[PDB]
């Protein structure tokens, strides 16, 4: 629950993205030298539509107050260093991240990917079940990674298709991050690529900020040691703080119920990391259904239309806590939560399913 004086700071954001938008607010009641219609520096070059599309397109099982509450809380409540924090995010983005998800595994091999091919048939990074807590696990296997595999570029892409197939698993009303398990069993110098340490630092940071739960550093080896003594000088503290080294199965129950963890590990889960069972196609029946699709993209927009001018009336009401902003309040939760419902409505007809769509593991 939020504070009055997080609540200011939301507001604020929302109308910094409203004015960038040209979504009509009036902010002079909530707050930078706040004027009136101008946009932020951080946002002074970004195209008002293509990005007001762009975001409510990214927007998919969270609600919009929990997607920027993401960055004001990386951010430390402060609204300058927040809003430059998304405008970065906003113009990295753009659809990118979108048509990867919605393409899946499925365009990655139409297109002949072959190292982002490679990254999946390996197996190197995989979502495994969930933690105590209802996170989604990635389980990482850094053996199996080889420079030669792959470029950077695609090894970055590989990379953003994982964090995105694993914000589908978020459950409402548990935490909305990812918890990951580096498994160091059998690292040697043949894996010791510091690149895509260096990238995952820099663009996780940035990009998924508020996304990582607990980091897990299993069995590491010896030879580990100085190569930990580099790579974490170049953490974000708060990250830093994630990490933990595990060494047996035991440790590992304190984060992860054995069902979960993989039988090579001392758990459960008889997933096969050994051979790599890429989608047939056969659950994208609705890809093909325009109609349907339209009509549950008619009813977004519809949505998306009320969520703006309520959160501007929101924005602009006085005094707080009479019977009116009461309703202003509920009001935006409702229509929070039927953009959740519109997003799984729409999920079908436009995102290609993924392993864990086939396997049971995913429903969104």
């Amino acid at each position: 629950q939020l504070t009055e004086d997080q609540e200011v700071v939301l507001k604020q954001i929302w109308t910094h993205l409203f004015h960038l938008w040209q979504v009509p607010v009036d902010g002079t009641h909530i707050f930078h030298l706040y004027e009136k219609g101008k946009i932020h520096k951080a946002l002074a070059n970004l195209d008002p539509q293509t990005t007001k599309k762009q975001f409510w397109h990214d927007i998919k099982n969270e609600t919009p107050d929990a997607t920027i509450l993401k960055f004001i809380r990386a951010r430390k409540w402060n609204a300058d260093k927040t809003i430059a924090m998304l405008g970065h995010d906003l113009y990295w983005r753009k659809d990118t991240i979108n048509k990867i998800i919605n393409g899946g595994e499925r365009a990655v091999y139409e297109n002949n990917e072959t190292g982002v091919i490679k990254n999946l048939e390996l197996q190197k990074a995989t979502i495994q079940g969930y933690d105590n807590d209802m996170r989604p696990v990635i389980l990482v296997r850094p053996r199996l990674h080889h420079s030669s595999d792959q470029t950077e570029q695609e090894l970055e892409k590989f990379s953003l298709l994982v964090i995105e197939q694993s914000k589908l698993f978020f459950k409402e009303n548990y935490p909305a991050s990812t918890t990951i398990l580096f498994d160091l069993n059998g690292f040697s110098m043949s894996n010791m690529d510091y690149a895509p340490v260096k990238f995952l630092i820099t663009c996780f940071e940035a990009h998924y900020p508020e996304s990582l739960g607990h980091l897990l550093i299993h069995k590491a080896p010896w030879i580990f040691n100085p190569i930990w003594n580099i790579i974490k000088n170049w953490l974000d503290p708060v990250v830093a703080s994630k990490i933990v080294f595990t060494k047996n199965i035991d440790e590992l129950h304190k984060f992860i119920q054995p069902q979960y963890i993989p039988r090579y590990l001392g758990g459960e889960n008889d997933n096969d990391l050994d051979h790599y069972t890429p989608p047939d196609g056969s659950l994208d029946v609705h890809l093909k259904d325009t109609e349907t699709r339209a009509m549950i993209e008619k009813e977004r927009e519809e949505l998306v239309e009320q969520f703006l001018t309520v959160t501007a009336q929101w924005i602009e009401h006085q005094p707080l806590n009479d019977p009116a902003y009461i309703q202003l309040q509920e009001k935006r939760v409702q229509l929070s939560t039927a953009l959740c419902e519109n997003y799984s409505k729409l999920d079908p007809y436009i995102r290609s399913r993924s392993v864990y769509d086939y396997n049971g593991s995913l429903k969104v």
